């Protein structure tokens, strides 16, 4: 019931970046990504997270997954899924070059649906593929698309077949997990869902939390450090 407080000193650091100045100021740079204040702005107010923010955030979850006790994580980039549902395996099999997807516990798959964002999570321990939409929607297909992707992928690289024995594909209910109230906070919900999920915590927060999360997210990215 208790969330890392943002001190007045942290508070100030956020102000200094949400401020007018060159939309090139290079605020942060990591995982081949570069957050400028242009990008950082999409977290301001009720704006709409751009891809840079989201890609950066999932990477910090990936980074965080190294420290032991946590399940390991691969985060697919945000153009992986939309360039699958549209063009199929041969487009993407190349992106996984020098990467073993089975060596980790969890894969995160940010899904860009038009102007909306949701998420899919593969969990090898639970042998399940789950879909999260803070608009309570569904995508029984997206999950099939991913299991199909796994089969195909074990084929290429491991030359083996992937054992789908006991795997379960579902969309999270829309109940229990909390839902958005603001169309722009969809990027946040996908981020925060992924955060809880990668720490194996229950999803605890609500919509009332999102202005706290955004400012926090700004701080975290500036410091490349997750509270």
């Amino acid at each position: 019931d208790e969330f890392p407080e943002i001190t007045e000193e942290m508070e100030k650091e956020i102000k200094n970046v949400f401020r007018n100045g060159n939309q090139d100021e290079v605020l942060s740079e990591a995982f081949r990504l570069t957050i400028t204040r242009k990008d950082i702005q999409t977290l301001n107010h009720l704006n709409w997270l751009n891809d840079e923010i989201i890609n950066f955030y999932m990477n910090m979850l990936m980074e965080r997954s190294k420290e032991k006790g946590l399940p390991s994580v691969h985060a697919f980039n945000t153009f992986f899924f939309t360039k699958l549902k549209t063009a199929g395996y041969q487009a993407v099999k190349r992106w996984t070059k020098k990467v073993d997807v089975f060596s980790v516990d969890i894969l995160l798959v940010p899904i860009h649906l038009g102007v909306h964002w949701c998420l899919a999570v593969v969990d090898f321990r639970k042998k399940n593929i789950t879909y999260y939409d803070s608009m309570g929607g569904i995508n029984n297909e997206a999950c099939r698309i991913l299991l199909q992707y796994l089969k195909q992928e074990s084929i290429d690289k491991k030359r083996k077949e992937f054992d789908t024995n006991g795997w379960q594909l579902f969309s999270k209910k829309s109940q229990e997990i909390p839902q958005q109230m603001n169309g722009s906070d969809c990027g946040m919900f996908a981020c925060k869902y992924a955060d809880c999920i990668t720490k194996d915590r229950p999803i605890n927060f609500t919509q009332q939390h999102m202005p706290y999360f955004r400012k926090r997210m700004v701080w975290e990215i500036l410091h490349r450090k997750l509270l």
